[PDB]
């Protein structure tokens, strides 16, 4: 029963955003969605939770549009796209 393995979290970060129609998701609402998902985040949410806010910052595709309930996170498919040569 092992665990799905690491990789790049840019495709997971920006699934749960995706989740929305302008892209936008506030980070606690992936949270829920990363432990409900996988309970592999029930444990070391320390490591994680840290890398994400770090490469969130880093991240200049990743956008927070202020809104009254609260600021979102988004992705632009323009800077993602910017730095992702896939073909």
């Amino acid at each position: 029963a092992e665990v799905r393995p690491p990789f790049t979290y840019a495709s997971l970060i920006r699934q749960a955003i995706l989740e929305s129609p302008e892209k936008q998701l506030t980070l606690n609402e992936i949270y829920n969605w990363f432990t409900r998902m996988f309970p592999y985040f029930r444990r070391n949410a320390a490591t994680w939770k840290n890398a994400v806010r770090h490469n969130l910052s880093l991240h200049k595709y990743f956008v927070r549009v202020e809104n009254v309930k609260g600021a979102v996170w988004t992705v632009d498919e323009v800077e993602f796209q910017k730095r992702r040569p896939q073909k």
